[PDB]
């Protein structure tokens, strides 16, 4: 049996063809933040912060402390599965006088009908993301990039976030999440034979073996949600909140159970409601868009009346955002069943490079001089 | 070798002596919260919110669903060391009209002239402490308890925090805060022969707090920015202890965090090898003649500042049988003459009863609320 210590002894790789973050396992504990460029920090000033970033996690990532002024708060834990993940933002480049390089990729999102975004809260020249299993060990590491930045750049913004912890459940699960949905059955999976089409920018030449995110924080309405019933909120998702399976499934059928968008309940009624989140989502009913999503779920307290500041923070992972996210968001922002009982309150869109070869940081062929 | 799976299988008992929460070992995850009696809400109001949250407490600290309308955002996952906790602020008495039950160790706390309070995050009618080894555990919690509120109570105040998980170090070990240190070293320890007149009411102020406790917590923000600026010499001379090991600064290469400190040796200059006014020399029982408290905290980090200035810190909470045989004499020294103070800010408070456990077929505060 799988020992309690490997939590803490578990470790991703900082060096690989792709950057960590990204297939990496869910985490049990996330810290996402946007950093913008210091006014007169520019291209040296980039290259030498991503430097010193990317020194940062590799040592960190090992289990090992900062090179130089370790403050002990991650001492006698193991990596803890942590992965640090960089990428750049579309203001980046004006930032840096590097537009040649921009990819049409970063081009900004749609402004969708049903967008509430906090612009302060939005966007951002550079994002990273944090995930560890252990939260002394997360947190360590978003001290340790943030300090990093010095006089080189300034947080704009910065989210908690946490999944289920390993050990939690008897047997290796799909999460859930707020709203007590199994979260991530039909993610793209490696191996299949589109995944790196689909997922990976294929080997501007700095982005090979690439990818770009969407991160979206995304408020559930839990007060207007856990006042449905049980049926009412299966017929939002398409799927069983027991065991994630389709509505059209039998009493063996699981999460991976295949769809029937044909079959119809007594009444003559679609099983799986037209309307259905994980009807409309799928590639198939997209054109073939996809995207691998990896989020973590947020909960940052309650305001006044005592409505929770809680959801999910939305992270997705695609090799162009516009046979991705983009499509997908255009028909679920009025299409969707889910759309009333949510809010999308954040958004950033950020272009994160290959990983770091041995002896070389992340974006070095984007900043190197 | 303890299996992963023991992270999510674990569990604390509800019913019992004392309630769970207190000498419960340290859990990854917390929630703390504090609600206030609605317009109108009174001693019969009360009652029936114990024994909603006390039902709830028992079936969701078993691994089991809510009793009713349950989310699923706890399916699956085994019970994960989760336990509740209830207590009871000063106010509660004056609203259900049972001042004569109030205990006198709910006196309020001093106005410490390092108090920093925002008045609208400390304090409440009533406290919940949340804690679990899984967060989703942790916030179906959270939100059932919340729920249970309804015409009853509303949320007053509510604030998150964390520890080191099940698993992350080799070996089970003492944890650490956000400023580095070995942080729970010299905890009273259960078995000790003076632990129970530390910590808890005896069995037989009022008999409705027997074999109860009473907690202090505080909201203390860590000046990371000023903290992280000094020194290794300079940080272990503000606690008294090394941060790599937990050992008294007296103590030689050999010295763990068990080794005795030595308050009485001094340098070639004479001055004390522990300082004067170092934090781990001055909290110290045989330093308050005898005052003594159990730590059982959670760190925090809520974002950052436009300035960059983190919101973290320790949400400090803790234990004993009287405030002003622990927490309040400490605190009246730390206030301007612990080392530590420079860099941390008093920014939230509340002081609570904790009665004893429920006993099977009981509610949680029962003999204080039945009619
Ligand atoms: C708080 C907001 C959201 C919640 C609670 C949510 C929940 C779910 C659930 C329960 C499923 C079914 C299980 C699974 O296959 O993972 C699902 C599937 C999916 N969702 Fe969402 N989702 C949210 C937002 C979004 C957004 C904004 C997008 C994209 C614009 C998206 C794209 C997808 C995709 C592509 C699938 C898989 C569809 C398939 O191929 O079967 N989701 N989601
Ligand atoms: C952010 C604020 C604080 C930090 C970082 C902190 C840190 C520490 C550290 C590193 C130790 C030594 C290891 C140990 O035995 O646990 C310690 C011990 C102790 N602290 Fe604090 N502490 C804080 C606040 C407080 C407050 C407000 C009180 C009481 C009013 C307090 C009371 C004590 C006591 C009683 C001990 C053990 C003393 C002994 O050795 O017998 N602490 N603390």
């Amino acid at each position: 049996a799988t020992p309690l210590t490997s939590l803490g002894s578990e470790r991703a790789m900082f060096h690989g063809k792709h950057q960590p973050g990204i297939t990496t396992p869910m985490q049990a504990r996330g810290h996402l933040v946007a950093f913008d460029l210091a006014a007169g920090a520019g291209r040296k000033e980039a290259a030498a912060l991503l430097r010193r970033w990317s020194d940062t996690a590799r040592r960190l990532m090992a289990g090992e402390p900062a090179g130089s002024r370790d403050t002990d708060v991650a001492r006698d834990a193991g990596p803890s599965s942590l992965t640090v993940t960089f990428g750049f933002g579309h203001s980046f480049f004006g930032r840096t006088g590097l537009e040649e390089q921009r990819p049409v990729a970063l081009d900004p999102l749609p402004d969708f009908s049903s967008d509430h975004l906090d612009k302060n809260r939005s966007n951002g020249d550079l994002w990273v993301q944090i995930g560890a299993d252990d939260a002394l060990v997360a947190f360590h590491a978003l001290r340790a990039i943030q300090r990093d930045a010095g006089a080189a750049a300034r947080v704009r913004w910065q989210m908690n976030g946490f999944n289920r912890s390993p050990g939690a459940t008897a047997h290796p699960m799909t999460a859930r999440n707020l709203m007590g949905q199994v979260d991530g059955t039909r993610n793209p999976k490696p191996g299949e034979a589109d995944f790196d089409r689909r997922i990976f920018v294929p080997e501007p030449a700095w982005m090979a073996n690439g990818s770009y995110v969407v991160v979206r924080r995304i408020r559930m309405l839990l007060d207007d949600w856990e006042e449905l019933s049980l049926k009412a909120q299966e017929d939002v998702i398409g799927r069983r909140k027991s065991d994630g399976a389709p509505l059209s499934g039998g009493s063996g059928a699981t999460e991976s159970t295949e769809m029937d968008l044909e079959k119809t309940d007594g009444s003559g009624e679609l099983v799986v409601p037209i309307n259905a989140h994980a009807r409309i989502t799928r590639p198939d009913q997209n054109g073939g868009a996809a995207m691998v999503r990896r989020p973590f779920s947020y909960h940052d307290g309650f305001d006044a009346d005592g409505v929770p500041d809680a959801g999910l923070l939305f992270v997705c992972w695609q090799a162009d955002p516009l046979r991705g996210f983009v499509p997908v968001q255009r028909k679920l922002d009025r299409g969707d069943a889910l759309s009333q009982f949510i809010r999308h309150e954040a958004s950033g869109l950020f272009a994160v490079p290959g990983g770091a070869a041995e002896g070389e940081y992340v974006g070095q062929r984007l900043l190197e001089g």
